């Protein structure tokens, strides 16, 4: 039984061995990276069902990101399985500054009046919190009285009660006991700081990633189509037009501009972490269901992200609410589920991937009964999509073990995936860029093969590659689609129902 | 635009020329048949949309039926289009006898006192009507005072007021003004006459038709599966197992046994004339809709019959009730609509076929809006039926001008027909008997062609035959299904969507 | 079992006895009307299920119409049941003129060239057919070359090949053998003769009918809302605001303006006779289904008319197509079915009503399975309509024998009727005008009772009136709605489920 | 706007003040309970939306449970709002023992070797954990080498590596860093311990609760209908047949016997903590959705429990997975959501109830869009249920602010709740036991009132009580149901739609 829901696993120090030590043992950052022992840990995540690795450029310099990517290339050869490479941009982050005295945090009590400095390049005091704003912007004129400054996952609340025009400080009232640590995430909901459509830092991170070799870019805090189009222009300019863009929807503007963002992007990452601080937390499930339905209707990819197995950062078993979240993401229609801290920073990265895969594989068997997606309502807007509808109809009419598409660009695999057939989809393609580019599409098993000649029987090929990969055996029924014959067919034009020999 | 609902037309003197005279002209019957002039009249009915001719063996002898079948074979050569040949049996029925001195009929007024004889083997007079009871049964002890004897599909009622033991005659009162003609159907509701299992006359009639060459037998007053199986045994014994059997349901016993009759038969004829006298008339629309649904679910053929354009026997225009009836039969899901007196006996046989074709062609355009049949409900019970579902799905997803099937036995064409796709179905077949056997399946346009060899491109043949038939032109989209390749495929296994070159 | 579909029966000479003779016996028009013997025949139609009588002012002068209406008032007291009184207007009829020589018709052959005179007040010749146009209009400039003049139910076709500007004659080619008799209906499709919105003759007929006492006006050839509003103004002006207007839809303009006509009228009569000559005959069933759905959605009354049991003009049993038409009108959603010639002019007026009632009563039992109307899709646009939806829900949830509404104006009965509950609707009302005005609403049994006082138990009343009328017995469950309490309630506000004692 | 999904909150030390100290402060446990200060804390939970308090008899003795129930009775008087009292039994379970020297817990590191004792009636030490096995069973021979002993809802794993016959001790290896605290649940998957039919301790616990005054019993680890019927027998014997029984489903035997457990019980608690260790964790979402559907179909109460806001035990904000879990439980169709450690043991008990109330209130607004429950599918099995269907239909047809039922036993309110109308349900009842018994039914706001006399207007009382409760104001539309009149009606038989004066 193959996992149809794809897993994005964030890499980090959790899987990295340094001079024979695990993450957190003292002196770990003293030692050098053991590339081979790190690659063996990553290979186990691949074997357990990670389909794509996320390189979070919020954390770690270009040297760290570049070595981690090179480590995954070894892991793929140990696992005998390729994975997608996804770069996630820093974007317009605000962080608390370093503290004076090297005193790494202070604790505060409800009611207690302090100040937030807008002035950049300074250090924090306990009385006056300083912010590291992306691109060193001045945020003073953008934040009115009665907004909230939220530190570390919205855990510590600061109410802006007055502004000191003379020092450009917010006069803030602590709303609840809590810590302000150095370098923690800050959110200020319901404000419109003029961050550029694409900051220089993100331009540089993307160009670096494109040079290493990536398949996907997840763009943090996408507010408009313009934030996607500016990254598109760089991919185009550098000969990386094959790279797919996922817009991260994590604030109100992104939700408000969702339709134009979906049209410009290849896919959406539902970035629930920031989204649930930036909009009312109880609205996130409403927006999750609505985004998955819209992205599927567009024939594009949706990733559900953040806190999916959060408890597994510290414990070997997830909570009942975490298992419920992963299961309900699948039923809602998600193409992919994601791990952040659980695979990057936690004690149980392999078990986190294994647990998510178990949940995902169980949930896919209930899509027939409880699935929210309804392919019956779609307009079939092309002949390939007409063939994708007919494939879904065959897999509803009888027990089909596997759909096989011979796909030059993956267009036929994406359309079949959009219809969510009751079968795995083997996408036989003729280059590695197309192969890796399909790795986050629901149900698609990408596989590299030789371009078939005008004299080759593609139905025989389809069956032999399915049997070689161990996906079918004697007596199984499969559906095969292709453009026949090669050199004359302009598109996928043929469906065959075949019993494996 | 092509007619998908098939037309059965009953042949009779209405279309026949005798010594230059038309049916109805003085001295008509004193002339002999003009075969060529009659064949040109029948060729016009073929051209207007008659798909099959009904030869009712309840009227006229073997020589008359045999010459009429020969006239139709000539009409096919004149029209350049083949039709089906359907034999309709007498069955376990009562008919009025020939009259003394070959008077054809008499007229009667309400209140006249006449007699009906039970003695077999004699002729009627105006005052004493004799019955031809199948099996030459004596029915005198089976009919009580107060029963009603109905002649000509219930057009004339005779009340049994007394019985004469001396002559074994019913003394009857004429209930309403009307005609008693020779060889007219007689119904005596609420009576149990013990008709034999298969009358000797039905045995002779079926063996004579099978010798002449027929494609269908319509079995009158089918009571049980055994009434079908007995005719099947004759078809198999004489080397005519290709012949298809339609059970006529026209009494309560046929309705009580419908399920076992459908399993034994190739189709049902809803014989509403007898049915609406033998069962409460107000139940016939209920039974019509339920029969159409069950036969379609079984992948078999249903023919709706009797009174469909009754007024056009005498007048050039149908009533509003008749147009409604033909329209609602199509919407109910009928494969075929029938003409009886309108084509066999009326003044407007060509206009009747033309009018029926016009109503049928309009009603097929309303099948998506109003159609009663629901193919989404069917179990797909075989790999050919899975392909038929997928074809229907293709015709629902985009504008398909034509479905082409390359079919050895017609099985693939019968299963595509069952699903009622939004397209015409070109059935390319390799023998005339399979070709004519498909002529009453909804939407099917049968065409004879050479059996493809293993080196032939069946998709090229399909398009070429469709373009040669004038069914499609450059730029139309067609669906083609075939068992690929010839000499290896077990069944239809391939669907191709093709733009006509 | 009560008939929920209402019957409109046209009265005429068929039920009228003159000096002890039936219609058609020689000297019948010599004798005087036997009022009492005529009233006894009409009472039998009432008992057999006629709910409303149609007085067709196309045929018979004011004296004939006035005596027939007075005859029905006696019939109601013999039957012990009231009926609606419907006036049907002549409207813009064109008829063939009287012939010179008193020679009542001529027969014609295909190809034969003749002339149609537009000049009014003259007599017809065999060579030159003259027309009696409503209001003596000149139709010459309105009819182009290549229109068709159709005589007697579209039976004889005349193609206009040229116009003689000098004599104002059409030069016409007979298209098919046929008779032109004196005073037959003429149609000229696809022309726009400027007949007034309301002719003086129709103004006079309506004022006469209003003076005798009518409940309904069916307005012939309604083209726009203006043709309904002009009759509305007369009903209002004369103190007859209670009179309900049915627009007859019988031509293309009426179909084109259907939405504005439904908004201005109380109901639609689908006048299929003219409609099927004025538009293509095969489109009439499409328009019938669409009109019934739209009129029901508006909460108004739809009557399906013409040819429903046509054969029963001359024979005691209807055809299978006639039974199918009446059954399918019921399933389509019609409130009422109508008889014209069958009850007015035929040999079997009582049996025609009885047959139609039998068909209607059988069909209502299949509305659950096959009914085209869908009340689930309606907007509930008021609190009374919300109560009508809840009543329908109760009758779907359990077996309810009867809904009882205490209704001052009938508004609650019409809304409950609109939802088509699975029960009869007893409408207890407090005046005869409201009572008769409900007689064509699906399922409504109108019954006159005393206005309940603020101290009366309306639920006890509802049950006693149901038991007195023989509609329920001991152990039956009924739904009762009322405005409680009387004098305080502004509308129907209460639903009760009650077991009969 | 009112919360329709009910909240069960587990009470514990988190809300209790002891000698002026809060839970967590130094010397807390050296103080005695401050009853009034604790009652004010609990009153805040009632005000935030706690509808019922859970007293878990697996923790603390009779005196502690008895005083806590007394503190809640005071909290009700302070809040001016009544709550439900639910007793949660030990059942056939294993718990960790008290520690020697009333240490409350110890911390353990991965790889530590410790022992688990099987001997009953002793205390734990850090190195030797003792079990309290219901029925004082010896489990030494029931647990093989290689089994896993899990403590605290699977937070800490112990691998059985060897068995010591000399002490009847399991030698175990600590699988992961964690705490072993006193009276924590112990699970040993894939083991068959023969627990008795009803432990003596459950008998004493149930009889003590029934003496104190409770409304609900939640029966832990219900295996069969007999586990419910044994508690029912005690409730009936002691004169407490009003008490409602929720079966907790938390093992495979409870799932295998679900149908017979639902028929025996008044409700189900989906006890996901134990369930997700006793059955594959990935099956718990499948069982949750199926249990919710079956219990709703039975017109009974379903409570979703455990880990719903787990992170808010320690942090002021829930994860995205937790908000999703609460949201999806509401959408699945749950009557009620539960807090355990969040309210009993955490730092943010008030904020947990507030957060749950906010998610629940938002999710109820999405029930028409996304709701899994389908009331259209139910058989209406009684005249009260027919009225509940009609109420739901009224709330679907227009904007109803409130449904008021005048209900002696709560039956009408339970059936309206079952149908999930788009409105709040005010249940006016005449005794406190019926009033508190309705506190966990979806949408029901119970309120005590005088039994109407035969001279009272129940529709006036309904509106007045609703306006006095502040649930509606002038101009709102309400539906009221009642058995009219008092002293004659058998059941609810009347629905009124009323505009509030
Ligand atoms: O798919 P099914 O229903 O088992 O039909 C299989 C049978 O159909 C056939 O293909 C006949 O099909 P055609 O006559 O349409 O070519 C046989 O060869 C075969 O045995
Ligand atoms: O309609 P059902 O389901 O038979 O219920 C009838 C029973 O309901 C009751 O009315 C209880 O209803 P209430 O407690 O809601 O008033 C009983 O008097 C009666 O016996
Ligand atoms: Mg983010
Ligand atoms: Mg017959
Ligand atoms: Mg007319
Ligand atoms: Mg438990």
């Amino acid at each position: 039984m193959n996992k149809r829901v794809k897993i994005v696993a964030t890499l980090g120090p959790a899987v990295e061995i340094r001079g024979g030590k695990k993450f957190g043992e003292d002196g770990y950052w003293g030692e050098k990276l053991d590339v081979e022992a790190s690659a063996k840990n990553i290979a186990k995540l691949i074997e357990a069902g990670a389909n794509t690795f996320r390189f979070n450029f919020s954390h770690g310099d270009h040297q760290e990101q570049g070595e981690r990517m090179a480590t995954v290339k070894l892991a793929e050869k140990i696992a005998g399985k390729k994975v997608g490479f996804l770069l996630d941009t820093k974007g317009p982050e605000i962080r608390t500054e370093l503290f004076e005295g090297e005193a790494k945090e202070y604790s505060y009590k409800t009611g207690e009046k302090i100040r937030v400095a807008t002035k950049q390049g300074i250090k924090s005091t306990r009385e006056v919190i300083a912010l590291n704003v992306a691109g060193a912007l001045d945020i003073y004129d953008d934040v009115e009285v009665g907004r909230q400054v939220l530190v570390d996952d919205g855990k510590l609340g600061l109410r802006v009660v007055a502004k000191d025009d003379a020092t450009r400080e917010f006069e803030v009232e602590v709303e609840n006991d809590g810590i302000i640590a150095k370098q923690k995430g800050v959110n200020i909901p319901n404000t419109k700081i003029p961050f550029p459509a694409l900051a220089e830092r993100d331009n540089d991170d993307i160009r670096f990633g494109l040079e290493q070799g990536i398949n996907f870019i997840a763009i943090s805090f996408v507010r408009t189509a313009k934030d996607v189009n500016e990254v598109r222009a760089i991919c185009e300019e550098t000969g990386n037009g094959h790279v797919q863009l996922f817009a991260k929807i994590e604030n109100q503007q992104g939700i408000d501009n969702l339709d134009e963002i979906i049209e410009a992007a290849d896919g959406i990452m539902i970035a629930r972490g920031d989204m649930g601080i930036e909009v009312p937390f109880e609205m996130v499930p409403v927006y999750q269901k609505m985004i998955i339905k819209k992205v599927n209707a567009a024939g594009k990819v949706v990733i559900t992200a953040t806190n999916m197995l959060e408890t597994m950062t510290e414990k070997p078993r997830a909570t009942r609410s975490e298992v419920s979240d992963v299961f309900n993401a699948v039923i809602d229609g998600t193409d992919a589920t994601m791990l952040s801290g659980e695979s990057a920073n936690g004690k149980y990265p392999l078990e986190s991937v294994t647990t998510m895969a178990t949940i995902d594989k169980n949930a896919q068997a209930l899509l027939n009964e409880y699935g929210r997606l309804d392919s019956d309502s779609f307009e079939r807007n092309s002949k390939t999509e007409v063939m994708a509808s007919a494939v879904k109809d065959a897999t509803s009419s009888m027990d089909i073990k596997l759909v096989v598409t011979l796909t030059k660009t993956g267009h036929t695999a994406r359309l079949i995936s959009k219809y969510r057939p009751n079968a795995d989809i083997l996408a036989l393609t003729f280059d590695e860029l197309t192969e890796r580019g399909l790795m986050l599409n629901w149900g698609v098993i990408p596989m590299l093969t030789d371009a078939p000649s005008s004299t080759d029987d593609m139905f025989e090929i389809a069956e032999r590659k399915a049997v070689e990969a161990g996906l079918v055996e004697s007596g199984d029924d499969i559906v095969i689609v292709a453009g026949v014959p090669v050199g004359e067919a302009v598109r996928t034009n043929t469906m065959r129902i075949r019993t494996v020999r």
